[PDB]
């Protein structure tokens, strides 16, 4: 679980927490209060607290005296089965032996705090189905909690009595939890998960199964206004609940983790999952393993992307393999080549008019054309020796993404990705998307998480069913930490309702 993240936490606290119910090796993780995308790690160690900063402006978490990592529960696996492997500034070690468990339930999907019986009762009658359930607050009872629960046949419609709610009363005796009898917890989340597994019965047999919470994040796309007005009063709480799933996202990544494998990933610990991998075929026998590169295909669930990384110098041969292999006829491109004087992505295509051999393959740049926050190069690829191979390989260049942050209008972003979309759909059997640069989870997840969601609307237009945190989810499942900070969370909002709101004009402008 994740229980070592405290949302709503100062420093002091921390303090106090670790050297009063804590030992040497214990730790946990907060939020800065402030400055978002700041994150401390908290230690203690030879009986003090040290404080390890963690900043992310949107690419990566960078741990100082550490590594670079896709999430934090992967920061947290890492060090736990690596000791010694953190230092001081000083040069010591710092070991992260017990994590410090937190008790706040309100980053839990079941947590609805403020709620009433009725109403909850109404929201289960109409979202909620078999085995759907949420913890509140109680109105008589003050400081206990209710657990309210669904229960009886799906396959019924109508109001024919063969479902029900189920109210059950939560005591909360000196700091502990109970359902009226038997085992006292520590937290509403430890009691949630134990009767979870060992599901309440009744006296006459209705066993109260907890299956899934309540959804409360989908919404009719022509309601996202609304929405957006009232997250904005948060989107930080809605972004921390979905940051709590991620513990259940650990999949193995061995093929990453290969000695043969080591230099061909930008960071040494942001790797791509093993059962969603880029697998490259036909490669040069001589070369121990020629079938990796830091690359996953990402199916919505029939347009499909592969997410991947900016070339290395040692791996542009094999980026031309995989576009190659996978018919990929469309490359969105998200960094500029060196932003604060670092390299962000290798320069993989030839100038203008030039023609240059990559290995096996060849590639000429036919055109560049410049738009406002892009440039357009028109490409084609083919093997060398085998003139029929050739393909045009149209890339996409976004030039004008700051720094740090997100573009503070979205308006460029969809005039970029609408442009994409047409391309793609004017070419018969066409690949997948290619997305990249710099370590390829952050930029990356957001323009492709953006995509998905507007090419909903593209069909089914402006009434129909979109659930933004739910996405990112099935997204994060196919490669570590797609999507990186609240600020792409809550871009990804703005430029679902800039579509909407377009696309309402021409309804409008027509009368
Ligand atoms: Cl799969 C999933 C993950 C997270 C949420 C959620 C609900 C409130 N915040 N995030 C909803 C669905």
């Amino acid at each position: 679980s994740r229980r070592w993240f405290h949302p709503n936490i100062t420093g002091v606290e921390a303090e106090n927490l670790l050297l009063t119910r804590g030992v040497d090796g214990s730790f946990l993780a907060r939020p800065s209060k402030s400055n978002p995308g700041d994150f401390t790690l908290s230690v203690r160690r030879n009986g003090a607290v040290t404080h390890i900063k963690i900043q992310n402006t949107g690419d990566y978490y960078d741990l100082y005296g550490g590594e670079k990592f896709a999430t934090l529960a992967e920061l947290v696996q890492y060090y736990m089965e690596h000791h010694g492997q953190l230092k001081e500034k000083n040069g010591d070690v710092i070991e992260l032996k017990y994590p410090l468990n937190c008790a706040d339930p309100t980053s839990e999907r079941w947590f609805h705090g403020h709620l009433s019986g009725k109403e909850a009762e109404k929201l289960l009658t109409e979202k909620g189905k078999h085995g759907s359930f949420l913890v509140r607050e109680s109105q008589s009872h003050p400081g206990d909690f209710v657990l309210s629960v669904r229960t009886g046949d799906d396959k019924g419609e109508s109001n024919d009595g063969k479902s029900k709610v189920t109210h059950v009363m939560i005591r909360c005796q000196e700091l502990k939890y109970d359902v009226g009898g038997g085992e006292r917890f520590d937290s509403l989340t430890d009691l949630v998960e134990h009767y979870k597994k060992n599901p309440m019965v009744e006296t006459l047999g209705t066993v109260l199964q907890l299956k899934q919470p309540l959804n409360t994040t989908r919404i009719n796309a022509a309601e996202i206004e609304s929405r957006v007005r009232e997250l904005s009063k948060g989107f930080w709480e809605e972004f921390e609940t979905l940051q709590q799933q991620e513990c259940k996202l650990l999949y193995s990544r061995k093929e990453g983790q290969r000695q043969e494998n080591k230099n061909k990933n930008r960071y040494k610990n942001i790797l791509p999952f093993d059962h969603t991998r880029v697998v490259l075929h036909d490669g040069d026998p001589n070369e121990p393993v020629s079938d990796y590169i830091n690359a996953n295909i990402i199916m919505p669930e029939k347009k499909s992307y592969i997410a991947t990384q900016g070339c290395l110098q040692n791996t542009v041969n094999d980026f031309w393999r995989m576009v190659f292999q996978e018919n990929s006829r469309v490359i969105v491109m998200t960094t500029k080549e060196v932003e604060r004087g670092k390299s962000k992505c290798v320069k993989y295509w030839p100038d203008e008019y030039a023609l240059k051999e990559y290995g096996v393959m060849r590639v000429r740049n036919v055109k560049e054309s410049a738009a406002h926050d892009y440039t357009l190069r028109e490409l084609k690829l083919s093997k060398v020796g085998q003139g029929n191979t050739e393909r045009t390989v149209w890339q996409y260049h976004f030039r004008t993404w700051p720094d740090h942050g997100v573009p503070s209008d979205p308006g460029g972003v969809l005039d970029f990705l609408e442009e994409v979309h047409h391309k793609q759909e004017s070419i018969m059997d066409a690949g997948p998307v290619v997305v990249h640069c710099s370590a390829g989870i952050g930029r990356t997840g957001t323009f492709i998480v953006i995509d998905i969601l507007i090419d909903i609307i593209r069909e089914k237009g402006v009434d129909c069913d979109i659930d933004v945190p739910k996405t990112i989810q099935m997204v994060r499942s196919q490669r570590s930490g797609m999507v990186q900070t609240e600020a792409q969370y809550r871009f990804i909002y703005m430029a679902v309702q800039h579509y909407i709101e377009t696309l309402q004009r021409r309804l409008e402008h027509h009368h």
